[PDB]
């Protein structure tokens, strides 16, 4: 992957490019007002060491902080996050992965058509990487998720269970 943060919307400024994740981005510049992806699947952070609002980003231009639904200026730290090539999680309806349970192995825009729920309070992510979107059609709060389970909504850093969407961590072209 490749992404170039600049100071100043519209691609002007102090600018800085990675290829890896970076856990600190604060020596190279001190607000962030427009993005350039390259190439590859990218978690922005608003604090360092990849804390506070979460922000998912691919191949593009982001002419302003609003295009990626930016909460501020404020980006210190990213994640290059890894292409699957399938994708497979499970919902549970409760903590500890009890309750009823669905299945998903593609984007889903609305968790509350599938599941019957507005919450998912448990997860089993089987097989690649995915954004948690606090809202349906992948608007509000995002949250990375990465293989592995989380037995409540404090393991993927949320505020409470409430989930709306779910985006597989595809690569764009």
């Amino acid at each position: 992957g490749k992404i170039t943060f600049f100071e100043d919307r519209s691609f002007q400024g102090r600018c800085y490019e990675c290829s890896s994740d970076c856990p600190n981005l604060q020596t190279y510049f001190s607000r962030c007002n427009s993005v350039r992806v390259d190439s590859g699947c990218w978690m922005l952070y608003e604090r360092p060491n990849y804390q506070g609002h979460q922000y998912f980003l691919r191949r593009g231009e982001y002419p302003d902080y609003q295009q990626w639904m930016g909460f501020s200026d404020s980006i210190r730290s990213c994640r290059l996050i890894p292409h699957a090539g399938s994708h497979r999680m499970r919902l549970y309806e409760k903590e500890d992965h009890k309750g009823v349970m669905m299945e998903l192995s593609e984007d889903c825009s609305c968790i509350q058509d599938r599941f019957h729920l507005s919450e998912v309070r448990s997860l089993q992510v089987l097989e690649g990487c995915w954004v948690l979107y606090e809202m349906p059609n992948y608007r509000g709060r995002q949250y990375l998720l990465r293989p592995q389970e989380y037995r409540r909504f404090q393991d993927w850093g949320s505020v409470d269970a409430k989930a709306g969407s779910l985006r597989r961590v595809v690569d764009l072209y």
